[PDB]
């Protein structure tokens, strides 16, 4: 239920807010500058094990950091101009660059590992594994309800290894 | 349980990573972007918990003695992969009598909407009855964890409520200081 109420607030708190306009973001970034255009979809990483870095390029150096896509502002909870900033990588194959994409981790993720190593939290690492798995599912469950959501947006769920494999293998499914 | 995960995650995953700077981004705005004739703005970010779960976007239509000033300098970050994940906070005037009795930065904790959307989608499994009892939950758990964070605790102020005057609820804390 931890899980439960996280994917439920991502969505809510999160993706409800950012995928209704990152289609126009991407096509803003295209027109300025096939696979040479960035990809449409928010790839969202979901590693089960909980672990989230901040820089991609040292889970994976085939994983390169291009350029930021203009920011999304909107005024959020009484913040002012909110701001939702989102990064644009280039994905290698054997020295070639194989793909571009619009990449980022679910945050609510290291969450759970948070809650696994403090007492406090009354969570155990034992318990993380199975919760990292109902997030993946709940947010799998939400977003074939929001249709809007589900087409700007793919979700990568994988246990540990080539991370831009994962990400390609999926690209290269449209 | 829906609502211990989600203050857990509000602190992990926000204001872990904004508390420890505010200090210094609130020392900036007093010293370079103030007004210059205008008072100091407080310290601490002050954080809206309204037990309904009731979030809006624009404080001035909560409350009109509460008016936006100006946006705070904004923080930026490497996280989860997004290069310079942009903070925004928002300073505000509270007006008693209509003159300047205090201002602040302040915000609504955003979980507090989860809540509320959950009570309304059948699928959320969560009932219409049982939001007041998970805010409370989400404020309690809250409260736990900064007793703990030492540095957070002193860097925010938790502002909970039951309906009105949102103005007078936020200066009763700023005055308290
Ligand atoms: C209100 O609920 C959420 C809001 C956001 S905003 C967000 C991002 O902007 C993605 C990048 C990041 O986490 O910095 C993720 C989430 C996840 C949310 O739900 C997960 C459960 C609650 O935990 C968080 C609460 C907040 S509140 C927050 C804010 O930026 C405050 C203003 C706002 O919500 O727009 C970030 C988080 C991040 C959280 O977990 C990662």
């Amino acid at each position: 239920s931890v899980a439960h109420g996280l994917a439920w607030s991502y969505y809510i708190g999160y993706l409800r807010l950012i995928l209704p306009e990152l289609q126009a973001r991407i096509r803003t970034y295209n027109q300025h500058y096939l696979r040479g255009a960035v990809s449409q979809r928010l790839y969202i990483l979901l590693p089960l094990d909980c672990g989230v870095p901040d820089n991609l390029s040292m889970a994976d150096p085939n994983i390169r950091f291009l350029d930021k896509l203009p920011q999304q502002t909107a005024d959020r909870a009484g913040i002012k101009d909110r701001v939702y900033s989102n990064s644009i990588y280039e994905l290698l194959e054997n020295g070639q660059r194989a793909g571009t994409c619009v990449l980022e981790y679910a945050t609510p993720l290291q969450t759970l590992f948070a809650m696994s190593q403090y007492s406090q939290a009354g969570f155990s690492r034992e318990d993380r594994l199975e919760q990292a798995k109902l997030f993946c599912q709940t947010l799998e469950d939400i977003l074939a309800d929001a249709p809007e959501s589900q087409n700007n947006c793919r979700l990568i769920a994988y246990q540990e290894f080539s991370l831009s494999q994962e990400v390609l293998r999926h690209l290269r499914q449209e």
